[PDB]
DNA sequence: CTTAT
DNA sequence: GATAAG
């Protein structure tokens, strides 16, 4: 299967990403930031529980680890820890919007390339690494009033919520697979942060596309998920269209 | 929860 | 003077 011939491609068997050949991000504050503070709310008993397996996953995977920092935003229950980085995004530099929009993107599909393969990569901005002076940014506050602990954690790797995150993401991928591009000139690769099409002109070729852009994936740190893959179709979903016959 | 619309 | 989103 797809599943056994790529096994450091797929989410399911591979691991959390990491993207091996990005540099440790750096965000610049803009010129007049200072850090802000922002107590964390009281948490329910029920939130707090429904919260802490997915606390307790990212800090053995590394994602989260403790710190001390002079920044400090809330988190809230939604259950999934929802970081409020509003007036973190408030104090960060700006950077040009790169994301190309669906309609845009869907442009560059010619009628020549009707086999195509749709990959979404799981835990994206996880597998960008935050450079050590920036993680502080992004601490809250963690209470576990069983085990007693009451302190701060931050995220060693790009977060969700971060205003800059699909922009950054979006590029570090664009770098990476770069070389990909090169070595498969006949291929249509759309890229929107972590939703790729894969587009070629015959079964063949988006077969040979698509086991070369899995290796590629799995091999840069990256991670597609084996359950939602549409590999190798006529008729696809992607960013919300489904693209059948040349159409849409 | 807060906060922008 | 309900709404979606972090």
């Amino acid at each position: 299967t797809w599943l056994s011939d790529f096994p450091q491609a797929w989410a399911e068997t591979g691991g959390m990403g990491l993207a091996v050949r990005q540099a440790p991000l750096i965000i610049p504050l803009k010129a007049t930031s200072t850090p802000v503070s922002i107590k964390q709310y009281p948490m329910s008993q029920e939130a707090r529980l429904g919260i802490k397996p997915h606390i307790q996953r990212l800090l053995d995977q590394g994602i989260l680890v403790p710190c001390q920092s002079p920044w400090n935003t809330p988190l809230l229950p939604v259950y999934r820890p929802v970081q409020d980085l509003r007036e973190v995004n408030k104090r960060v530099e700006d950077i040009h919007p790169t994301v190309p929009n669906p309609y845009n993107l869907l442009s560059g599909l010619p009628p020549s390339h009707q086999w195509y393969t749709v990959l979404d990569l799981k835990d994206a901005f996880f597998c960008l690494r935050l450079h050590p002076t920036s993680q502080p940014l992004f601490a809250f506050e963690w209470r576990d009033p069983e085990m007693g602990i009451s302190g701060q954690l931050t995220w060693t790797r790009l977060p969700q919520g971060f205003k800059n995150s699909p922009t950054l993401f979006d590029e570090a991928l664009h770098r990476d697979l770069a070389d990909f591009r090169i070595q498969h000139p006949d291929l249509i690769l759309l890229q929107y942060v972590d939703d790729l099409l894969l587009a070629a002109t015959s079964e063949l070729d988006c077969q040979q596309g698509t086991r070369a852009l899995l290796q590629t994936l799995g091999n840069l740190g990256y991670r597609a998920s084996a359950k939602k893959a549409q590999i190798c179709q006529k008729q696809v979903k992607y960013l919300g269209y489904l693209l059948k016959e040349g159409q849409r």
